[PDB]
């Protein structure tokens, strides 16, 4: 049973297996009840690897612990073996965070990896499942490759598999499989889920300083909520065991196949338990992660919310608290276009390039590969650096802890100081979910026509007393300086002379309108007011100029962040 046979299985192609930018995601039920659905897709991935290069290739494999993960990993082993892939490196119990996969790929020079995650989407018998493909730079497979995978998947007629091959995912070390009538063996290395990632962080951060910060009587008190997802053992082994945080610091840090029956998506309501804990006033710092660990929410004492747009700005403004950046220097900053302009204030002051990209990883990855990007952020709870090629939630937490250690102030005092220094970008995102597509499309088309008129620049909007003047209005376009691609229709931007912006996007069962409001204030009498009060005038202007209520019938957003 260490010696196994290779067989060819006739199959019937499916027509909807698009790998997308974040992976193929379907209901678990779909993978289970659709004959050869997973097999087809995994074969299609492996078929993108040239036969001549398969024996010397390694794929990194692991996922976020959700229901069906281990069955999918076994299936990946069976098919990779049969196809002549020489080696898989698999996290113990199948567990690898998305940042750990990126880490390991780059460390061992793997050709890529397959990540079993659907990120922040629910899991369990009635939940979702996802299959994500990363390539040799440790980042998401780009469109040319996902296109090829899709094309193969649509006409596949057979796949190769070792049906009797079974991996013990629970035990560390090398397992070898001899394939019938194949000269070279198939090798699986089970590795500790945390070690490589922790060794990376140990080099990036000053663990001595952090241990001192987190240990003993005068310690910074923290609560870190992995939301029953993949980052749990990382918190326990790094923050608690290595850096000495009391075990109670690790909240929901046992991976559960259904993430405890909840969505592992960090925000004020999905992580309401963490927020309520922080409200007691006993802890200095709180954070929550999404299911696969590339998203993070940051909280201060009393449940003070650091919005993600501000978070990346504060990290930029204190970036040399982190040993990694002392060594590399700061190669550049970037944020997605709908993210608030807080980062740009820091970049301008420190005279570092600011790249404003369309939504999507590929734009950050390109700039990092060009040695032009050290720190990036997205308003959707995303923060990262060029240490790897995925965003990294726990990395962002250790960045914050490093800054707290050097500043010796509370989270809230650091933000107040920041706002006083740079001005404040009040920020919110309104989501209108499942709106009728016809109305939403008409809303966008009509608004863009309005904005394109010659007289629209210079138009004034009263608040009142306060007057907003349109400086620039367009449909965002981006020419990538690395791959030369031009991305068009990336969002309607109303840019005002006082540094403020309104941005409209349609999401990529009914459309989702995303409305981003970025209101800049410099006045001391304004920067510490209530955010929804300070944002109300631009929100009003946004709804009036777009006629959103009139076009969609919505009097209120579905979600406010
Ligand atoms: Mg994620």
């Amino acid at each position: 049973s260490n010696m196994v046979k290779i067989v060819t299985v006739k199959t019937q192609a499916y027509q909807d297996q698009k790998p997308g930018t974040s992976g193929l995601r379907k209901r678990v039920k779909v993978f289970q009840s659709s004959a050869n659905y997973a097999e087809n897709f995994i074969q299609s991935i492996i078929s993108t690897v040239e036969p001549a290069q398969r024996q010397e290739a390694t794929l990194v494999v692991g996922g976020d612990g959700r229901f069906y993960m281990k069955e999918a990993i076994q299936l990946i082993a069976r098919i990779a073996a049969a196809n002549g892939i020489g080696r898989l490196v698999i996290g113990q119990n199948g567990i690898l965070s998305t940042p750990a996969v990126s880490c390991i790929i780059r460390k061992i020079k793997a050709i890529g990896g397959i990540i079993l995650t659907a990120s922040h989407n629910p899991g369990g018998p009635n939940g979702d499942f996802g299959i994500k493909f990363n390539i040799s730079n440790g980042g998401p497979a780009p469109e040319a490759i996902t296109d090829k995978i899709f094309q193969i998947s649509k006409t596949i007629e057979e796949y190769a598999v070792c049906p009797d091959l079974k991996v013990d995912l629970g035990v560390l070390g090398k397992q070898q499989f001899d394939l019938e009538n194949k000269f070279k063996p198939f090798t699986v290395e089970i590795v500790d889920s945390v070690e490589a990632y922790a060794t990376m962080l140990r080099s990036i951060f000053d663990f001595s300083a952090l241990k001192e910060l987190l240990s003993g009587p005068n310690r910074l008190k923290i609560r870190i909520d992995a939301m029953h997802g993949v980052v749990g053992p990382y918190v326990k082994k790094i923050l608690c065991e290595e850096l000495g945080a009391p075990a109670n610091s690790a909240v929901n840090c046992v991976p559960l196949e259904d993430f405890g029956g909840h969505h592992p998506d960090p925000n004020l309501t999905y992580a309401a338990d963490l927020v309520e804990t922080m409200k007691s006033g006993e802890h200095d710092f709180g954070a929550a992660f999404d299911g696969d660990g590339d998203r993070n929410m940051i909280l201060g004492k009393h449940g003070f919310f650091v919005n993600p747009s501000d978070s990346v700005a504060v990290i930029a403004a204190n970036i040399f608290s982190i040993p990694y950046f002392q060594q590399t220097g700061v190669r550049g900053f970037a944020r997605s276009m709908p993210t608030s302009g807080a980062l740009d204030r820091v970049a301008s002051a420190t005279k570092i390039a600011l790249y404003e990209t369309p939504t999507g990883w590929k734009f950050f990855g390109n700039l990092m590969d060009a040695s032009k990007l050290s720190l990036c952020g997205e308003e959707s709870f995303g923060t990262g650096s060029d240490h790897i090629r995925e965003k990294d939630g726990l990395w962002a937490v250790l960045a914050w802890l490093s800054i707290l250690a050097t500043r010796k102030q509370s989270v809230e005092d650091i933000l107040k100081d920041h706002w006083q220094k740079y001005g404040r970008n009040f920020f919110t995102r309104y989501d209108y979910e499942e709106v009728e597509a016809e109305g939403a499309n008409k809303m966008m088309k009509d608004l863009e026509a309005l904005m394109f008129d010659r007289s629209f620049v210079g138009k004034q909007f009263s608040a009142n007393d306060k007057v907003y003047t349109v400086e620039k209005a367009d449909n965002f376009e981006y020419s990538d300086p690395v791959d030369g691609s031009i991305s068009r229709n990336q969002g309607l931007r109303l840019i005002f002379t006082d540094g403020s912006r309104i941005v409209f996007r349609l999401s990529g069962a009914g459309a989702t309108i995303r409305l981003y409001i970025d209101s800049y204030e410099k006045d001391v009498a304004k920067i510490n007011q209530d955010p929804q009060v300070m944002l109300a005038p631009l929100i009003s202007i946004a709804l009036k100029v777009s006629q959103l209520q009139e076009r969609t019938g919505r009097t209120a957003p579905t979600v406010i962040t």
